[PDB]
């Protein structure tokens, strides 16, 4: 087939019931991701080509950069939290891969705060059970597939993305068949 288990994808040997359609994982660690974020935008071109009805998900993982890595996490929660997922995806990574001017909570803030959400805006959520629940699905959702690695994709909690297996010649020719792969994935 043109389209192989192993080869574009893998599949789970105890598959994950109730899953979001689609589900990514990353970190503001992940050199991969930074790529995938900022010169892929593999989300987006992902989502132009899903059906409808399909919701995407996007969750922190814990496993890299120790105390910042949580810190991290609890931080996307509150970007969920309050729908400000797009002003603060670019500087968190840059801050933490490129300047280097994210070593603690507290520069977490700051990205937040020059991104205009507001001081008490902030410390609120960061500091509400909304945010707490937010954070154990993350766990939950990355617990559930074994993972121990990213970027990673899942559909329908059954299918996870196995990017290796694409020509990476063009990176235009990646992304789009990365996508399409959502897709049949999606469909199957």
């Amino acid at each position: 087939a043109q389209y192989e288990d192993g080869k574009q994808y893998t599949t789970l040997e105890k598959p994950v019931a109730g899953a979001p359609q689609v589900l990514e994982f990353f970190s503001f660690f992940c050199p991969h991701c930074y790529q995938f974020e900022e010169v892929l935008h593999i989300s987006d071109n992902v989502k132009k080509k899903l059906p409808e009805g399909v919701k995407m998900t996007k969750y922190h993982v814990n496993f890299m950069g120790g105390d910042l890595g949580k810190d991290l996490t609890q931080a996307w929660a509150v970007a969920m939290a309050l729908g400000v997922e797009d002003k603060v995806t670019v500087p968190l990574f840059e801050g933490v891969q490129k300047t280097q001017t994210i070593r603690s909570a507290s520069d977490i803030r700051d990205v937040f705060i020059n991104a205009g959400i507001k001081g008490e805006e902030y410390d609120a959520a960061w500091n509400s059970f909304v945010v707490k629940s937010l954070v154990a699905q993350q766990e939950k959702a990355a617990a559930d597939v074994q993972l121990r690695g990213v970027p990673a994709m899942f559909v329908n909690g059954k299918y996870q993305l196995n990017p290796q297996g694409m020509d990476t010649s063009n990176m235009d020719v990646f992304v789009q068949q990365y996508a399409d792969t959502v897709k049949y994935l999606s469909e199957k």
